[PDB]
């Protein structure tokens, strides 16, 4: 698709919430473990994401994710308008490597983003730079 | 300089620690508030950073930052070898906008990375994509 579209979702594992953002054009993933699946967590995460990539529009598979005032506030300020099983597959394979789940998650993001025919990491920067 | 070099440092504000990474070639900043200035926090942050950008070498202005086993482990796994006052200037100007310091920080990262003659945000993706 077009280069400012991201998709946000939460997935659950070991009683914790993993917030997963996928840049739709590239497959590039950013991800964080959060304590609770709250609107404030989504708001802050959206602020972090928009300061790093040019985020125009965000989609989700759970629309109610985006109905908190806090989320709306974040999108308003950052100018935002409205392949997780592979990620869960990589987590499972490296989970023994690490104590904390959050560490396994960032390992899995690293593998995913740098697996190649280019990697999701190389596609996002080419896509965004072409756009400029 | 060359396109895989990052600089890590901590700065302090309101009794909290702000961990600041600057991509030296571009001026592009990634940043997080952390509870304590510990090696484990630096390790995890380094894991997050390497899964998003191609990080070859990291520098710091406090070398002892990098002597924990945990940090060394992170750099080992991710294949890593060994303009904060402007950031603090932006934080100060937007601090009233937000409750939490961490929110002001990501606001300040957003402003910095997207201020333009291109922005630090546009320079990093052009630099990294040229490299590929
Ligand atoms: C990363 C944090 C600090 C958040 O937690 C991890 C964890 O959750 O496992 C953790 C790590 C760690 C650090 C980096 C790392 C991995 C594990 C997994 C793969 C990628 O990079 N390490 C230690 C520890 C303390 N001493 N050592 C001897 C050592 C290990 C490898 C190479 C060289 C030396 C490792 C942790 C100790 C307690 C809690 C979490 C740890
Ligand atoms: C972002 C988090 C959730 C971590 O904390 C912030 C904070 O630290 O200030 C916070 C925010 C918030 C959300 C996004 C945002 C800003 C502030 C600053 C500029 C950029 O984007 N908002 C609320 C709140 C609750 N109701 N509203 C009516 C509203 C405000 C603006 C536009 C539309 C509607 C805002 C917070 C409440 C409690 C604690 C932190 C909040």
């Amino acid at each position: 698709c077009s280069p400012g579209i991201w998709q946000l979702d939460c997935t659950h594992l070991e009683g914790k919430v993993i917030l997963v953002a996928v840049h739709v054009a590239s497959g590039y993933i950013e991800a964080e473990v959060i304590p609770a699946e709250t609107g404030q967590e989504t708001a802050y995460f959206l602020l972090k994401l928009a300061g790093r990539w040019p985020v125009k529009t965000v989609h989700t598979d759970n629309g109610s994710n985006f109905t908190s005032t806090t989320v709306k506030a974040a999108c308003w300020w950052a100018g935002i308008k409205q392949m997780n099983k592979e990620l869960k597959k990589i987590i499972g394979q490296v989970r023994d490597q690490a104590e904390h789940l959050k560490t396994a998650v960032q390992m899995a993001v690293f593998i995913h983003n740098h697996k190649r025919g280019y990697s999701a990491g190389e596609r996002i920067v080419d896509i965004i730079a072409t756009d400029i």
